[PDB]
DNA sequence: TCTATATCG
DNA sequence: TCTATATCG
């Protein structure tokens, strides 16, 4: 907060100031934090952090590879393609032209991740591993527009634009990379071990153009945050985000595998492929349909990436619904396969409520038209084509009876 | 939340119907609830989880061996005694209450071993896995209480306590729970990181007690719908007491006292500091932050919970010596202690001036001490506000 | 692998 | 061994 002795500090954090980047790269992705700025494509996500709506105070965007995803807190969040080698379709030009930066950026740091992480081993396959970001979520804000911002709770390091928490959904000792925009009183980033609360934490300060990684297992042994300046702040935070059963095709393939039993007639109902059967079914339609539709589509704005595979997914979850009304036709001695899918259904049953309060709820009403979730799939008990009702019970308390 | 199948249930957990314990014990301990709550002995703790200031729902009391403490969310609970082989309780009456709950955990813990043993299908752990030291009584009126957190994963309604863990336990420690329903009440249960596995929700009816054994209370969350009626509960559980327990805390101190210093070795100032910290904010500003309500109740820490005062003071007469004295290892080897204690300073004095630690009765409201200014003559040091550790800060 | 728990009027 | 966030700080 005062003119601090911060600087001694000790690296598995390391800190590289303004001096490293070209200033050639400096102006350009300076520029597109302004132009995704400007276009409006940066929104604040609306969480649900343990059962509570939140809104969040930064606004961020999620770019990366084309069909990966990264979930935080409940939502998950989809990559807004950048130009892999390979060839994407992005909405305006500018837009396009700044995933491209980013995704130079991307490069870069990745190049001084994997660098210093050689450095460290002085106290080699893995490495590349941790160090191949392939996503950037990144963040601004405006302190000044802010009514209230909360305060750190245990050094007095005044308002916070992030409290305390870690950076989640990675591979294992996976390192990240932070881009520092303060645009042209001073923004810092908190560190602390994450259980302590009488060891000092640390700020070390965030001036125009200074990149901080974080590397090995620092993230899981301490929790940071973002202590707020008095000038707006942008920053790309590149990740590798563990995206095993997170990308389209990972969630494809299992949909085929769902499908592989129907020739709407099963060929087989043996409790076990009918478990996962149900489940896969809930995975993609709680884990992608209702996420997506319930805040992915603001990202319309800036791409159309996820437009055709969202009504693909859409379309195999529809068969799914026709398989789990005919096993359910089948139950119309073996009870096995009951007790091999109730669980599943009362789970989708509960996370459908879940989801439907989410929607309508007090918070999602206070953000623009365009940005509003949409409980998609739904539909009223007098449509003809879906094979079941949204459920609300009546089902599974047949099913419960045994 | 209606008449189901979820009675049938498994093993690690199990729930005995009131017709297990006595109906002389039943009435003991349902007039030894009524007894305490109309004595008002029960108070709302204000927690302070994770930098926010919260109230509870419930209301609360620890009873249990003298000289013990329970910690949870950074509010340390401190027993009123209960008889065990000198008690000075101010008030005939809620003395056997504390009787009472003393013979019911002595009850519990009997079936808690039994059914301990049951489940196998050495031995000397289970009978410490099940030996309480503690309970913490709990009392609610949902009528009084309207909003009420709903449950946010199986639609469980309304809870008088969020899903959570039992914390401050000993390893593999079991916990035995006696409710008193005077609509239903249920106890909800979950796998802990698991949010997409259905969860349990046990009935529970006046006289009811349930169990959870082992690793339970760790892989799982569980949390305590409300009914409709106005209910009480003891906790009974085995509190992880090393060192929350006075005898610690005082042995620590002399340990600390050793030292018109004996010596300035770099590492014994160092520990001498930390226990100066852990005296003082774990002990002091804790008693008199959520403390002196108990005295309504019992009088036992009053007596040394001032001789944990005064000879503190002589630990901030320690720092005042090393203040002065300060080649200068003996300052890269105190300014974390001492920087903590600006910190911890910090956090309590704000706990205090909050809008709901002021919104208190009398009774109940937080004390800052030990609190002096500058002017005070006595104390040696201030209340730092920094100065100091911007001086010690310096290379 | 829950847990970043802020509509400041 | 944070994390039971139901009183605007
Ligand atoms: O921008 C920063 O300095 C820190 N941002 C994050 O911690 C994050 O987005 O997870
Ligand atoms: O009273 C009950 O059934 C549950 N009470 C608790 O979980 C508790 O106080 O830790
Ligand atoms: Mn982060
Ligand atoms: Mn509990």
């Amino acid at each position: 907060e005062f003119y601090q002795q911060w600087q001694l500090k000790y690296p598995k954090l390391i800190l590289r100031e303004a001096s490293s980047v070209s200033e050639e790269l400096h102006k350009e992705v300076q520029e597109a934090f302004l132009t995704l700025h400007k276009h409006g494509c940066l929104f604040r996500d609306l969480v649900r952090i343990k059962g509570k709506d939140l809104l969040t105070p930064v606004s961020r965007i999620l770019i990366g590879n084309p069909g990966c995803t990264y979930k935080y807190l409940n939502t998950r969040l989809f990559t807004v393609p950048w130009p892999v080698k390979g060839n994407i379709k992005h909405t305006e030009a500018e837009i396009a032209a700044a995933c491209e930066t980013f995704l130079k950026l991307n490069d870069y740091l990745q190049i001084e991740t994997i660098q210093a992480l050689e450095e460290l081993a002085a106290k080699e396959v893995d490495i590349k591993s941790r160090a191949a970001y392939n996503v950037t979520l990144l963040n601004f804000m405006d302190p000044q527009k802010m009514p209230y911002l909360k305060e750190e709770p245990y050094f007095g390091m005044g308002k916070m634009a992030v409290s305390w928490h870690h950076d989640e959904n990675l591979v294992d000792r996976s390192a990240v990379a932070v881009y520092s925009y303060s645009c042209e009183d001073i923004w810092h980033v908190g560190f602390k071990i994450s259980w302590d609360i009488e060891t000092p934490g640390l700020a070390i300060p965030l001036h125009q153009g200074d990149c901080y990684f974080m590397l090995d297992d620092l993230n899981a042994t301490h929790k940071h945050c973002v202590l707020a300046g008095s000038q707006p702040r942008f920053s790309s935070t590149h990740r590798v985000a563990e995206c095993s059963t997170g990308t389209l095709d990972y969630i494809l393939q299992r949909c085929q595998l769902a499908l592989q039993n129907v020739c709407v007639s099963l060929k087989s109902f043996e409790p076990a492929v009918l478990k996962q059967g149900e489940e896969i079914h809930n995975e993609v339609e709680f884990e992608w349909l209702r996420q997506f539709w319930f805040q992915g589509n603001r990202y319309r704005k800036c791409t159309d990436w996820w437009c055709q595979p969202m009504a693909q997914l859409e379309a195999l979850w529809k068969k799914m619904e026709g398989v789990t009304n005919a096993v359910l036709h089948e139950v119309k001695q073996r009870n096995e396969i009951l007790t091999a899918i109730l669980a599943s259904l009362t789970a989708r049953q509960n996370l459908r409520r879940e989801w439907h309060a989410r929607c309508q709820s007090r918070i999602a009403r206070t953000l623009p038209a365009d940005q509003k979730p949409e409980c998609r799939p739904y539909w009223e008990k007098d449509d003809a084509s879906m094979p079941l009702p949204f459920d609300l019970t009546d089902i599974v308390s047949e099913l419960r009876g045994q």
